[PDB]
């Protein structure tokens, strides 16, 4: 059949009565917990703690959107109290973590793994926008929200802010949330989200993969550096040298032209004009080889 009906308790224990040394982090609608299941499976679970109904959309999503580069929901928990969402635990955690951390001294993401990540994730997003009945606007595209499987393939996760369109091509009016780093200018400006605001987010996601930096960082301010990742990088055209901009942890890897390629893509996706941004399928194409050299003026 599919779609697992769970009973709070039989997942309090799976989370070892939940809290404490089981917190992968404070989520968007509560907290994320790593538990097991009776048979064996590592799951991560979302717990809610106090309008919304944001829950029921994340639940019947499964029934409208499935794809190997999209986190598949394992199951949920209702209860006339608070509610829960259970996704597979992801072997290698977020792209954020793998860049932001790591533990003891675990290794960094090499450049070709970063290229795969950009590709799969765009593939997952392209599918959301183009091959789903109501189109699905994700609304939280960022490195923290791209998860990695055991083979380090990207899966797009956390569908907390996802919206179902229809409403033709444009527009989904709804209040601005997420963090400052990944919000499109028109979005904050006009309170409207759309596929092109995902594109912007995805293009900032790439800047993170390439630089290793957060999108909005006071530590850069602590210097004479831009608080805004995009701004910082555009310290490219001027001050020559990727080198300084490219993630220090890479040294060994990448060929100049490799990175320049991804950057152009990131740049194309974060243009202030939504109309000139690529569609994600165009993005995939370019990651796939088709039509980047001329995409710009
Ligand atoms: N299925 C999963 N497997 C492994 N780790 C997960 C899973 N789901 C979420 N996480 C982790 O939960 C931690 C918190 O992420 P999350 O709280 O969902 O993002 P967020 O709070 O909404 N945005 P941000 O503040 O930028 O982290 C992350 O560091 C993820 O690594």
């Amino acid at each position: 059949g599919q779609l697992k009906r769970f009973s709070l308790r039989e997942l309090q224990v799976a989370s070892d009565n939940f809290s404490n040394k089981n917190i992968l982090g404070r989520g968007g609608f509560g907290k994320v917990y790593k538990g097991r299941l009776a048979d064996g499976t590592l799951v991560a679970v979302k717990r809610l703690k106090e309008g919304e109904l944001q829950f029921q959309t994340e639940v019947e999503m499964i029934s409208m959107a499935v794809h190997r580069n999209l986190l598949r929901l394992r199951g949920f928990c209702m209860t006339p109290t608070e509610r829960l969402l259970v996704y597979p635990y992801m072997a290698n955690g977020s792209v954020a973590s793998c860049l932001r951390e790591r533990p003891e001294s675990q290794p960094p993401l090499d450049w070709p793994k970063r290229q795969r990540i950009a590709l799969g994730s765009a593939r997952g997003l392209a599918y959301l926008h183009d091959h789903c009945d109501p189109k699905i606007i994700h609304r939280d595209v960022k490195a923290a929200n791209i998860l990695l499987d055991e083979e380090f393939e990207a899966v797009v996760g956390d569908f907390g802010l996802a919206k179902l369109m229809d409403y033709k091509d444009t527009h989904v009016t709804t209040a601005v949330r997420g963090t400052i780093g990944h919000i499109a200018p028109e979005y904050l400006s006009t309170g409207k989200s759309s596929e092109k605001t995902d594109v912007f987010g995805y293009g900032v996601m790439l800047l993170e993969l390439i630089t290793g930096q957060r999108a909005f960082d006071l530590a850069r301010l602590a210097n004479d550096d831009d608080v805004m990742l995009l701004d910082w990088v555009k310290g490219l055209l001027k001050e020559k040298k990727l080198e300084a901009l490219v993630d220090v942890d890479l040294q060994g890897n990448y060929k100049d032209e490799e990175v320049e390629q991804l950057i152009q893509v990131a740049l194309l996706c974060t243009q202030s004009s939504p109309m000139e941004r690529p569609k994600m399928s165009e993005v995939v194409r370019m990651l796939e080889g088709d039509g980047l050299a001329e995409r710009w003026e």
